[PDB]
C-alpha cells in the first residue's frame, strides 16, 4: 500500500500496523534519521505525530520545541495609564 507522504519511498506496508497505517507512516520513517522531503531535511515528532523541519528541531531531544523546550511565562508590557 503506498500511502506514505514522504516522496521516493520504497518501503512495503503490506503488514503494518493501525498506528502506521492509520497516519499513513512508515515504522523506518517514524523513528529515521532525518528523512529527505522536499529536498530539505525534515524530521518526525512524536509530540505532534506530525513531520516537522530540522529547523525546528534542536538540542539533544529530537522533538518540537513547544512544551519541550518552555516558553515560560516571562513578561513583556508593564501597568500604567
Ligand atoms: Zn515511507
Ligand atoms: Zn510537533
Amino acid at each position: 500500500l503506498r500511502l506514505c507522504q514522504v516522496d521516493r519511498c520504497t518501503a512495503d506496508m503490506k503488514e503494518a500496523k493501525l498506528y502506521h497505517r492509520r497516519h499513513k507512516v512508515c515504522e523506518v520513517h517514524a523513528k529515521a534519521s532525518s528523512v529527505f522531503l522536499s529536498g530539505l531535511n525534515q524530521r518526525f515528532c512524536q509530540q505532534c505525530s506530525r513531520f516537522h523541519d530540522l529547523q525546528e528541531f534542536d538540542e539533544a531531544k529530537r522533538s518540537c520545541r513547544r512544551r519541550l523546550a518552555g516558553h515560560n511565562e516571562r513578561r513583556r508590557k508593564s501597568s500604567g495609564e
